[PDB]
């Protein structure tokens, strides 16, 4: 591996094998809607470095109950998990990068709501919940959005059926749809279907 892949499995290696893992699943939908496959692959490697600053605060990084954020302000979490978006672009920036990859890096949550953290601070306004952006700017972007939001929620259930994963990968599109994150790219509602359809049969190759 590259120093800078190297860094992110040695700090944060749940983030690593997450990465590894969208990779596989984003890759395999823009083969089938015929999109720039390699860009998506190394884009993803790279999506989550900025996790490296703080590791532990990312759950795929964690051990079963011992979680970080127990000893923090909604505040304090969603500054710190907002942040790693900006921070990966600029490890990359400064790594002298190529520019779509520092793009995917920044763009890969969109301006999506982190919503527990915000309607735990109802026991205020959505903005300061929600990532800066931009909303994706490519179907690659979009892709990797998709199958970055798709891949943890599986990763984190316990432990699912065919039946959950395709409930979880429509309810995400719907959230997407819904919250207008792709409404900055030329991404079709048939690749869309594509992307869906993709996910379910790579994920089921995967949990068998
Ligand atoms: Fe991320
Ligand atoms: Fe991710």
């Amino acid at each position: 591996n590259h120093p800078l892949l190297k860094k992110i499995l040695m700090k944060a290696p749940g983030t690593y094998h997450h990465s590894m893992m969208v990779a596989n699943l984003a890759e395999a939908c823009a083969d089938k809607i015929g999109a720039n496959s390699l860009l998506v692959r190394v884009g993803c490697f790279y999506h989550d470095i900025g996790k490296t600053l703080r590791p532990p605060y990312f759950v795929e990084n964690q051990l079963q109950g011992i979680n970080p954020h127990d000893r923090l302000t909604p505040e304090q979490s969603r500054d710190i998990i907002l942040s790693h978006t900006k921070d990966g672009a600029e490890i990359l920036k400064e790594n002298h990068m190529p520019q779509p990859i520092i793009d995917i890096a920044l763009q890969h949550h969109g301006t999506t709501l982190l919503k527990y953290f915000y309607f735990k601070a109802k026991e205020v306004k959505e903005a300061d919940y929600r990532y800066s952006g931009p909303k994706p700017q490519t179907k690659e972007i979009a892709i990797i959005n998709i199958s970055d939001s798709v891949e943890a929620a599986v990763r984190s259930s316990t432990e699912p059926t065919m039946a959950k994963i395709t409930e979880i990968i429509d309810g995400i599109i719907k959230d997407r749809f819904l919250d207008g994150q792709f409404t900055e790219c030329d991404i079709t509602i048939q690749e869309i279907k594509i992307i869906r359809d993709t996910l379910i049969a790579t994920l089921n190759g995967i949990y068998h």
